[PDB]
């Protein structure tokens, strides 16, 4: 009525590896490291695929599956649906070259002296199931809220690089790869 | 005309959780409730965004939108603006991490051996616009006077933190963030 | 000189609301009533914030700042000082909640099984200065009688209340508060 209202407070905190709303953990009890194709988050969640050592990266013109991968762990007060929709990319259906899971993540590139190189991403979690983001349908997996009994994602990965015979080579310029696989873990 | 009149007798009531001038509440129905992020006032409304069960606070380098949280409730004979602003942090326009709305509360922070972290806030009420208080222009939105018919009104709520790239670590200190996030329902 | 006179006779005349020679209003024509926070003189008047409806008072931990309130009314000579010094409260100065202002009336109240909870007052109108009462300064404002001009008056108000966050409850009793706000205009 006619009136300012200043009675309200609030506290606020950052956690950015093991404590957020939505974490990622990428570690195991007295067992072992799930893999170090991820690493544990600097402050971000990162993934280094690209440079192995012993091995410049992904191997052409086959198919590289990776192990589960980084775990996920959700805290937030509602049953979410985490999906990964890879901004930077492009929504692919039907897939090219990885043909047996519903849906991917597609990214092209050219040497430069030399024209497409196609590659194919896709996130498998627990049945196989591409984890593919949301979009006009997308795809993601259910979860448990704020506590619950049993989370249940171990999000795994496969790799799929085209095998060009010519109109390619894999000396000099490549231009840059995907970055920003964002992740989605809205309610429903 | 010189003389003394004690003319005057008045009547004051004090109530600060549902039933005021302007109340703040969560009352939905027989079915459920407005989410856990702000509990029923203890006397003074308060925002615990600080921990969610078992997480610790907010993820860092991404976008921490939240459910239609706390509402308001005028009993004013006025049409008011309802509007909001913090008095500790500092109203930012064309935002730099949540570059969709028009302004937020900017709130900045720092490791102490490691230097700014940034963070905005942005409260959008019934329709995604921001409410971002009283300024030179700030951001409001209509009511109705006592009884009415609709005060048709609830406030939702983004939260946007920055990544630190190699200038900042949740380890150790974090120095304080925000408080006392102030409210104006002045007469239009 | 050893006798008696009896040339005596002169009327009084008595009215409770605008005819007296100092008197308050509340609306005008064509137009709206100031506002509903006191109602029209029913011989005495009130001021009725308890009631204000779909409300049961004041909000705690806020600057409360209501309408213009009741205007004053002159029909005698002299110009007088206008002033409130609520004989029932304390007068105070450097204000503990409302601290931009000069001077204020104060008042306390407990739970019970639960201690102080503090409230304060203040009234504006021209200058906006406290008009808090005649005291060791008190606090006044002129108005001048018989016409002239105009009395050029209009007392506004404010109520701040203080945000304990414990040692107090809304629920359960809370005693009494302020009543009997004395007026005084006073020769010069």
């Amino acid at each position: 009525f006619s009136s300012v209202e200043a009675d309200r407070t609030v506290s606020v905190a950052v956690a950015g590896d093991a404590s957020s709303a939505l974490a990622f953990d990428t570690s195991d009890s007295n067992g072992n490291q799930y893999s170090d194709a991820s690493s544990i988050t600097n402050g971000t969640l990162e993934l280094a695929f690209d440079s192995l050592g012993n091995s410049s990266g992904i191997n052409l013109g086959a198919k590289t599956t990776f192990s589960p991968l980084f775990r996920t762990i959700n805290n937030g007060s509602n049953n979410v649906n985490l999906s990964i929709y890879s901004s930077e990319g492009t929504i692919q259906t039907s897939p090219t070259i990885l043909d047996s899971y519903n849906a991917v993540i597609e990214n092209t590139i050219n040497d430069g002296n030399g024209n497409s190189l196609t590659i194919e991403y896709a996130f498998t979690d627990e049945n196989d199931n591409s984890i593919v983001g949301d979009g006009t349908n997308g795809s993601s997996v259910s979860l448990d809220a704020t506590g619950g009994s049993d989370p249940n994602e171990e999000v795994s990965l496969v790799i799929g690089v085209a095998d060009p015979g010519s109109s390619f080579d894999p000396s000099t310029t490549i231009s840059g790869y995907l970055s920003e696989v964002t992740i989605v873990a809205s309610s429903v």
